[PDB]
């Protein structure tokens, strides 16, 4: 469910 504070935001499985 993790997401990077970037664009495009990378979404992780957690």
């Amino acid at each position: 469910g993790r997401a990077t504070k970037s664009i495009p935001p990378i979404a992780f499985p957690d």
